[PDB]
């Protein structure tokens, strides 16, 4: 420790820890996930009398192609690649969020979670991870669960902890399969490693207060994913069980 | 609920759907991935009477070394590096797939799936991730399954769901061992009908089922082999 710098280094480590201070640091530095209220604002500021239609179009890009704007434009129809390149220019759509408030097509989808899941269901044959992939895994996997925005519809209130956890594990059956399609590397990962890679936005979505819990519940009931008393459907229990397995 | 933006979000979800509008969007945005026609089209006119041997060679390189054309030539025989480099120049072979028109050895291999898989079986001892690997995990893992091409041959019709599922499971057992060896390489595109888009093109199901029965992976009554039933077990047992 004789050098004056190694002396300072050694000293740095000889202090007591301000636990509280380091924990505030940990909280700031910690994934919080997207802000939907400001993604909506931006879409509505930007699109005006054309924002609902532009958004629907971006959400369907989200559902079917993910965030891969450029790669996808190179393989799609000319009229599609045109709209898409335009809407990117128009809203400043990015493939990966550099900042909070960056607008990725997935985040738009998430911010409007009830629509996106209904459209996912309505367009299930166009999903890269849809009915054909989910049938390999279980029977009757609910199509509404077939997008990146489902986690924001799972309740935490008005529903038992156990329900929330079954809904999460059932959703995770899809997340697992989806993750392996988006990140081929996860095809050689353990379940837990794959689970960690989507754990953070999953919890953020479930725990967020932006989209109100009572409507998540009413919606899940309406779709049949929650029974008349707020308990997951049998298909959902079957899917959670298949996730827990093997 | 509590925020005008929240209220907007739930109100957006209460909109009745316009199926026609949303399907238009879907069809026009559908990503094609691989178009085998474009690749065979290019290889053929360009090669001429010289194309079939050039394709075979490109695919043998694809089964042994994937895309690493340059890295690969650096250490292969002079004859190997010469012929191989000649073919890159001739056909425009790239290592990464940038555009829909990009020609990689793997894409060539996947445009002719039946051949590849069959070459693969016959050159199994030269496969990077082969029997030595998979005879540890099961016995008699089908050698045809041991490559990138196979996923293109999974039948989605004319067979039972139990059969499609068994083939997907049996094959995932190889994909998974193979992806691990790549996840670790010091520094790619998998393909099958179930993950592919409405836009994509595969050998028709009946040709898939026919080839499968021919190589013995499916039996003559449509049902997967023991070696497949089994090795799908190994997968299902984690
Ligand atoms: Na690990
Ligand atoms: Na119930
Ligand atoms: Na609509
Ligand atoms: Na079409
Ligand atoms: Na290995
Ligand atoms: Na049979």
């Amino acid at each position: 420790a004789m050098s004056e710098w190694s002396r300072i280094a050694v000293e740095f480590g000889e202090q007591q820890l301000n636990l509280t201070e380091l924990e505030d640091f940990a909280r700031e530095l910690a994934y919080e996930g997207l802000d939907p209220a400001l993604i909506i604002k931006k879409l509505k500021e930007t699109g005006g009398d054309d924002w609902v239609k532009d958004t629907k179009f971006i959400i369907v890009f989200a559902l079917t192609d993910g965030n891969d704007i450029v790669k996808a434009s190179g393989d799609m129809s000319n009229s599609g690649s045109k709209r898409l390149m335009a809407l990117q220019e128009k809203y400043g759509l990015v493939e990966r969020a550099e900042t909070r408030l960056s607008i990725t097509p997935v985040r738009v989808a998430q911010s409007l979670p009830t629509w996106t899941c209904a459209a996912a269901a309505a367009l299930k044959e166009y999903l890269p991870v849809g009915p054909a992939v989910m049938n390999l895994k279980v029977e009757n996997y609910p199509p509404e669960m077939m997008c990146m925005a489902f986690g924001s519809l799972i309740p935490t209130a008005g529903v038992s902890e156990a329900t929330t956890k079954t809904l999460m594990e059932a959703y995770s059956l899809w997340q697992d399969a989806f993750t392996k399609t988006i990140n081929v590397k996860m095809r050689g990962a353990s379940k837990t490693e794959v689970y960690n890679s989507f754990r953070d936005p999953l919890h953020a979505a479930v725990n967020s207060v932006f989209f109100p819990n009572d409507v998540r519940v009413k919606w899940l009931k309406a779709k049949g994913i929650l029974g008349p008393d707020g308990v997951p459907s049998r298909a959902a229990e079957v899917a959670a069980a298949a996730y827990r397995n093997l």
